[PDB]
């Protein structure tokens, strides 16, 4: 019974763990496209 549950339970855990890697890896992405390489004189400091 125990088991059964641990298996449910760990099968839904690794699941929101891939869904949530994509999430954070679309947004690293979107975030390199801005700060890619240094910037220049002229942009806007944090």
């Amino acid at each position: 019974a125990s088991k059964e549950l641990e298996l449910i339970t760990l099968t839904v855990g690794f699941g929101i763990l891939i869904f949530s890697l994509i999430v954070t890896y679309c947004i690293n992405a979107k975030a390199d496209v801005l700060f890619i390489a240094p910037r220049e004189p002229g942009a806007v400091s944090y």
